[PDB]
């Protein structure tokens, strides 16, 4: 029918507009900062009930960390200690690599291996970076501890909840975070170097295109080079194959008209990362970050980005 | 072909948003607060997740709830002129035939609409005290030093003062049809009690909307009320639908629709979210204050205009 194709255009068309119209509305030009930390409440309506990014600055002054961490305070203290370390060819972890998901090689070793290939003293096959997440820096680095805060005391109250996990970074320059998306409020701390994080708001939905792809994992030979071994227990995983910083758009022309969000968090500084919101990670050599992941509440902006999500695919537009 | 396919599948993902969200948003009864929340709780356990709640003893410190009754109004302000709003039939801004009627408005002493409220005199169709546009500060300052100019704890959650103090008083037939606004409501019953019914916003899929070319009441001389088309005006959009009599031969998709029902009593406070769908009844000569907060224009409301023009864009309505 000629009507039931005009409806579907009125849909595609409102879709296409959404991304514009919530931006005007909803999403800043660049991110904010705060001179200090916001009280729980105002934390709760400016930030995170609407959603939206900003940098706080003197948040981190407790920490004995921002003063003590460094790469030979970390061998001095946790230098024998073994981490999981993911390790990739060309530091591209967790990322669409041809036609397939790629994870990381994941190796045990002790920290001070990180340290002497991050100081030029050693050289591996890839690259490193200790990413491990699920909460590594309780429970792989315990002795750090005390040189930081359990939770981040304001971010708690005003979430009314506790962390549910604290990990710890620490990586190559050329360790890149590919763009994803997390169910978790994110205070994210980094205590030296610098981190350059990319961002689309979660309206920008309809176009950031995404893929299944077959997942598969690389492995580390003894002669140095990386084997790519297929997950075949895992079914096929949706992943966004496009590269923020040189986009394939004769493939995705669509995504011209998503709106990337730009800003870079120095020593001393905490993102919020609010949830849901897609964000692309590059980092200095040896940056150390400390980031708190709060779950998210399942509510009324749950639902609309399930809608949103769907509607994106029912429609064409992924 | 791949246009009817796309379309269905786009809308019976709007068909399904509304279980959905009401699964996992929506609560099955209104519930009750013992005492008044701290501006936090208020904010990320009812503001941010646009959910309403009932505050009990949230009045006790208001003079009104105490003092106010017909008799202490009459002795009070009887002589003050009010603004009241005169029906036929107790249905003011509402879909009647073909058309989206407003109703006849009339400066009456106060003594007089109590006098109807309380069978001593009698008057054509029905009376409500509804002017609303903060009504209680500009037409009965003299009841101000009974209550609260703001609800403290609210004006701090939220950051701002209220955009409207509004005084309500009306006949029993007096009913206010389905519609939502942009307002957060802190909506405070002094005496008798409001019956209220609700859609969540997420509902729209299943709500219709139509255009009707508005017209007024006008109240003749011999006791009857006609109807002036007001040529003058854009048509208005408006539910056709009575919630609790619902057409379902003409609008049968409402039946996928889920109200959710509430008495709000004398001395309790509703919490009535922005855009949510609302439908109030009232006890004879009830009296009620409620304070309107103008709502953040944030994700939340993005989402609700794509849902809106989806719904309508799709051909659900
Ligand atoms: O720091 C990175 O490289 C990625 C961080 C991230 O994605 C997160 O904290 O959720
Ligand atoms: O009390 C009524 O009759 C209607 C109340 C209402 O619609 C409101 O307070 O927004
Ligand atoms: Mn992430
Ligand atoms: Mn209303």
């Amino acid at each position: 029918s000629h009507m039931a194709e005009a409806a579907l255009e009125a849909v595609r068309s409102e879709l296409r507009e959404f991304p514009a119209a919530a931006r005007e509305l909803c999403v800043p030009l660049a991110v904010p900062y705060l001179d200090k930390p916001p009280t729980p409440l105002h934390f709760y309506r400016d930030w995170v009930c609407p959603n939206r990014p900003c940098i706080i600055r003197n948040a981190l002054q407790h920490w004995p960390a921002l003063q003590k961490w460094s790469l030979p305070y970390f061998r001095a203290t946790v230098g024998s200690t073994e981490v999981s370390v993911a390790v990739t060819p060309d530091g591209y972890a967790d990322a669409v690599r041809g036609d397939r998901f790629m994870m990381p090689a994941e190796r045990r070793l002790p920290l001070s291996f990180v340290l002497d290939v991050l100081e030029g003293r050693a050289q591996h096959p890839g690259v490193l970076y200790v990413q491990k997440q699920c909460s590594n820096l309780p429970s792989e680095l315990p002795q750090l501890l005390p040189d930081l805060e359990s939770h981040v005391p304001w971010a708690s109250e005003a979430l009314g909840k506790m962390p549910d996990a604290v990990n710890f970074w620490l990586g190559e320059a050329a360790a890149v975070t590919s763009l994803h998306k997390d169910h978790y409020e994110n205070l994210y701390c980094v205590v030296s170097g610098e981190k350059h994080f990319l961002f689309h708001p979660p309206s920008d939905r309809p176009f950031i295109p995404y893929e299944l792809y077959t997942p598969a994992t690389y492995q580390l030979t003894e002669e140095g080079t990386f084997k790519v071994v297929d997950e075949e227990a895992m079914e096929k995983v949706p992943w966004i194959p496009l590269d923020p910083l040189a986009p394939d758009l004769a493939r995705y022309p669509s995504y011209s008209q998503a709106q990337a969000l730009c800003c870079t968090v120095r020593a001393g500084e905490m993102l919020y990362l609010p949830a849901l919101w897609f964000h692309h990670v590059q980092q200095s050599q040896g940056c150390i970050a400390v980031n708190f992941w709060y779950d998210m509440e399942y509510d009324l902006k749950y639902s609309y980005f399930q809608l949103l999500d769907s509607l994106t695919k029912a429609s064409g537009l992924d």
